[PDB]
C-alpha cells in the first residue's frame, strides 16, 4: 500500500503482543531510521536507546511506574522501545563531530566550502544559543522532528508502536544517568506488533477537517 | 521504493525547477499528510499554509527577503510552499473543536466516555499551560513532529523538498495576520521538484555514526 495508505491506517498502540519479537533485520532498519533524520544545519542533537533486553525494557518502563500506568504496560509488552534524548546544550564540540562527519563523507570540495558551511552553522546555533537563550528548546524540536519521520517509518515497515510523552523524564534520565552525559529524554516509542486488547487499532481516526486547519494562497 | 530506501535517498533541495509542478494528487495527497500527522492528545494544535499561486508564494517569499535570499529562491521557485504555523495559546474552544470532531468521527460509545477522555486531555494541557507555562513550546514540538512526518512522506510520494527555519517569521506573521488569529509561523517546506542547480541532489547524506549517538540495553 502507498504512504498515503500508511498515513491513513497506522495507529497509535495500545497494547503490544509480548510474544512478537522485531526481525534482526527490522531492528537494523529503525536504528537506520533514527540515525537518518533531518535536523536544522544537521546539527543532529540527540541521543536513542534503545532497549531490546528485558531488562532495558524494565529500566524505561520505570519511568512510567504509578502516574503512567498504561504507558509502562506499553513499554514492558512491546520488542524494542526508543528514548528520544535532546542535548541539554549546543556546544562549539558537537559542532566540530558533525562538521569532521560530513568531511570524512566527502561533503567539501575545498577547506574553504567546510569553513563556510561551519560558520553558517554556528551562526543558527548562536541565534538560539546567545540572542534567544532557547537552544534547549531548539534542539529538542529537531528530535520531535526526528520522532514524526520514526512513526511514519515504523508504519511503512508493518510495525506497531506508539509515542509516548506519559513518562517521568527526571526519573529515565536519572535511570541511564543522562544528564551527566548532557541528555534529557523527550519522548519514548514502544515498536512492535499490537496483540488483541489493542482497542485502538480498530477505533477510526479522528482530525480535524482542513477548512479549519489548512489555508490554500 | 521501501521506506529505508526512502530515507537514505531523500535529500534537502537547494534549487527547484520552477516548471515542475505537483500532479493534482499530488496536491490532494500533501494536505492529507499534514492533516494525519499524529500529536500528543491528538491536539493537532497546529495551522498550514499552502502557498501554490505565484502571488502566494512570492508573499511567503517576502519572509526569506533580504537576510535568506537562497532560502527566498528556494520559496519562489518550488510548486507549493507548506507554512506549518502552531498555536500560541492551548485554549479550551479548540479542545472541544477536538473532542466533538472524535465523537463526529465515531470514536466514543457513550457520553461519558468522551467526557473522560476530554478530561485526560485536559490533564495534559494544564500541565503545559498551568504548571510549566511552556505550552508554546509543547504545542512547536507537536508541529516539528509532523514536519517530520511530511519530509519522509512527501519523498515517498517522489516528491523534492527542504525544511526552512531560514526566515524572518515576524514579517510572515505580519503578511498572513496570523497573530491575530492565534498561530505563528514555525517552519516552511517547499514542495516540487530539484533543478540542475540542486548540487545536494548528487551528495551523499552524512550523519553521525550509530556508535556516537545510540546506545542498545
Ligand atoms: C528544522 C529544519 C530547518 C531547516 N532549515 C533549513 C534552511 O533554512 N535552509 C536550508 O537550506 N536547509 C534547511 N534544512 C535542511 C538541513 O540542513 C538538512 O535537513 C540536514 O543538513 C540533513 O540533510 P538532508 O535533509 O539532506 O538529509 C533544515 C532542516 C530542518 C530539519
Ligand atoms: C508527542 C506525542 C506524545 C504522545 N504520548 C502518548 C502517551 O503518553 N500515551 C498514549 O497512549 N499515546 C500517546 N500519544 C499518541 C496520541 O494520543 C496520538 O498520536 C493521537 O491521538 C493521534 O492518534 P494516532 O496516533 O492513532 O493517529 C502521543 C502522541 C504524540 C504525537
Amino acid at each position: 500500500m502507498d504512504i498515503i495508505s500508511v498515513a491513513l491506517k497506522r495507529h497509535s498502540t495500545k497494547a503490544f503482543d509480548a510474544s512478537k519479537k522485531l526481525t534482526p533485520e527490522q531492528a537494523e532498519q529503525i536504528k537506520t531510521l533514527l540515525q537518518y533524520s533531518p535536523s536544522s544545519t544537521n546539527s543532529q542533537p540527540w541521543h536513542f536507546i534503545v532497549a531490546s533486553t528485558e531488562e532495558g525494557k524494565a529500566r524505561v518502563a520505570k519511568s512510567a511506574a504509578g502516574n503512567y500506568v498504561a504507558n509502562e504496560r506499553k513499554m514492558l509488552d512491546a520488542s524494542h522501545v526508543v528514548v528520544f534524548c535532546a542535548k541539554t546544550a549546543m556546544d562549539d564540540v558537537w559542532l566540530k563531530l558533525v562538521v569532521d562527519q560530513e568531511d570524512a563523507d566527502g561533503r567539501y570540495a575545498t577547506p574553504e566550502a567546510k569553513a563556510a558551511n561551519d560558520k553558517g552553522r554556528k551562526f543558527f546555533a548562536d541565534m538560539h544559543r546567545k540572542d534567544l537563550h532557547d537552544d534547549a528548546e531548539w534542539m529538542a524540536k529537531q528530535v520531535y522532528l526526528n520522532v514524526g519521520n520514526f512513526l511514519l517509518g515504523v508504519a511503512a515497515l508493518g510495525l506497531d508502536a506508539v509515542p509516548i510523552e506519559g513518562f517521568d523524564a527526571a526519573i529515565l534520565d536519572a535511570e541511564f544517568g543522562l544528564k551527566e552525559k548532557g541528555y534529557t529524554s523527550l519522548v519514548v516509542v514502544p515498536v512492535g506488533h499490537h496483540s488483541v486488547e489493542d482497542f485502538n487499532a480498530t477505533l477510526p481516526k479522528s482530525r480535524l477537517p482542513q477548512n479549519i486547519t489548512l489555508t490554500e494562497v
